[PDB]
């Protein structure tokens, strides 16, 4: 039994909810809230845009120490870093994005992420900004992940539309 409330269930380990991941994420405080990140974690626009401000750009502070030690994360990559006032740990994850012309076959690679943390906060990959379509985003979450996902969608015509057309 976990804390998250009002959710979806779409499988056996994913479920899903209108709502806005800031809000869900001060609400819950989740052990793992998962940022939808850039390999140089430039926490701008999008879920990480709100999630930095969030922060009060503590996020943006931590990240760009994190990047002047290590450089830059792979697309497809992730990295652990404080969650702030969120949640316990942020797992900052780079999808594809697709108004740079990356491989749509990486978003594979960026959910695998999620399975090592037992139970996450997350958006879709690749939706939003980085221009996927998020009904094949959810897909790719529901046959990638395995561990226990509860997505937030922002946008209540979109979570209508991922509902309705879930096979
Ligand atoms: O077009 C849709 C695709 C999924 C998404 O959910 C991505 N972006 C967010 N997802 C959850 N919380 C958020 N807060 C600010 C931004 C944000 C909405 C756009
Ligand atoms: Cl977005």
């Amino acid at each position: 039994v976990n804390s998250f409330s009002g959710y979806l269930k779409l499988t056996d380990n994913v479920y899903i909810k209108n709502a806005d991941i800031v809000e869900e994420a001060k609400k819950v405080k989740p052990t793992v809230v998962v940022n939808a990140a850039n390999v140089y974690l430039k926490h701008g626009g999008g879920v990480a845009g709100a999630l930095n401000k969030a922060t009060n750009n503590a996020m943006q502070v931590e990240s760009d120490d994190y990047i002047a030690t290590n450089g830059p994360l792979k697309v497809g990559g992730s990295c652990v870093l404080s969650g702030h006032n969120l949640a316990k740990h942020c797992l900052h994850v780079v999808g594809p994005n697709v108004n740079k012309g990356e491989d749509i076959q990486l978003l594979k690679s960026a959910y695998e992420n999620f399975n090592q943390h037992e139970v996450l906060l997350a958006p879709l990959l690749s939706a939003g900004i980085f221009g996927a379509d998020p009904i094949h985003s959810l897909r790719v979450c529901v046959d990638t992940v395995r561990t226990n996902v509860y997505l937030a969608v922002f946008d209540k015509n979109l979570y209508d539309k991922l509902v309705s057309s879930f096979l």
